[PDB]
């Protein structure tokens, strides 16, 4: 079942969070982490990057105090390779690296990769290349297959070690080009599970429903959830206290829910707005 990764150790994706990181308030912090971790976290997504902020003194100070109070492993969440060597000198045991791509070429792609071999962590790689992020099924497969390669052979990380994401993008904006992109990531994530046994595969599921209202966003992001669970995800990044159980989801939310992920458009059905007008009545 599920690796579920608390994502709420954000300085830009939680407030609260934030905050308590800039007046270095250590027991709100780790209040935080323990909440997700009893709501059913078994891991802690870290990601402390903020514009006109410094990373590496955010992570100095921190790190060791979630080394020495947390019981769950860290992710630790930053395009730095120096924060990546912070948190693998200050981290017990596992360590998750989020994340490396090959948007910046191969050397940059091998530096994280290198990190995770030499340091035994598991390696979140996202389908992102020079050319920019996969969209579409093949994309992603061709992204993901030329770093399945390079990792295995060259670096000889384990299937095992690697969690691909193949990216969540928001389905709220309703043009043309976002309407299908949570589709063709549950296509590619079943497509690459049959080509690339024992590899994992992550999401940032909290991102497929932006935009939306609380309570849309928590049916979404957990039927989104579900979906990707039956192609094969085996970890995800989420509020994992907001996580519902597909059978407590009503019947015609959790359809509607279906219909937008899948854009199931009709001549005078658009999902977006049924799911959206669904939330405004109930
Ligand atoms: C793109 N994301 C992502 C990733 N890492 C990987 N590998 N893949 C991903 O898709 N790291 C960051 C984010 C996943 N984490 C998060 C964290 C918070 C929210 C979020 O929606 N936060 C709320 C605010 C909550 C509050 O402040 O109360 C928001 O509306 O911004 C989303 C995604
Ligand atoms: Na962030």
């Amino acid at each position: 079942s599920l690796f579920l990764v608390g994502e709420r150790l954000n300085a830009t994706g939680s407030k609260r969070f934030r905050e308590m990181l800039f007046a270095r308030d250590l027991e709100g912090i780790l209040a935080l982490a323990r909440e997700q971790v009893e709501e059913g976290a078994h891991a802690l997504d870290l990601s402390v990057a903020w514009t006109g902020r410094d990373e590496l003194e955010d992570l100095r100070w921190l790190l060791p105090h979630l080394a020495t109070a947390l019981t769950v492993p860290v992710m630790v969440d930053s395009t730095s390779p120096e924060a990546m060597e912070l948190a693998l000198k200050y981290l017990p045991g596992r360590v998750l690296l989020n994340s490396a791509n090959l948007e910046d070429g191969l050397e940059r792609f091998d530096r994280v990769a290198s990190l995770a071999k030499a340091h035994g962590a598991a390696l979140v790689v996202l389908a992102i290349d020079e050319k920019g992020m996969a969209k579409t099924r093949e994309e992603k497969v061709r992204v993901a297959l030329r770093m399945y390669e390079r990792l295995t052979e060259h670096h000889g990380l384990r299937p095992e070690d690697l969690l691909f994401d193949l990216l969540t993008f928001p389905i709220t904006q309703g043009d043309e080009e976002s309407r299908p992109l949570a589709k063709e990531t549950l296509l590619a994530m079943e497509e690459l599970r049959e080509r690339l046994p024992g590899v994992g595969f992550v999401l940032g599921v909290s991102n497929v429903s932006f935009g939306l209202k609380p309570r849309a966003r928590r049916v979404l992001n957990s039927v989104f959830l579900d979906e990707a669970r039956k192609r094969g995800l085996t970890a995800a990044i989420v509020d994992a206290g907001k996580i519902l159980p597909i059978s407590q989801i009503p019947e015609e939310a959790y359809a509607l829910a279906l219909d937008l992920i899948y854009d199931r458009r009709k001549e005078g059905f658009d999902p977006l707005l049924a799911f959206m007008a669904y939330f405004e009545a109930h």
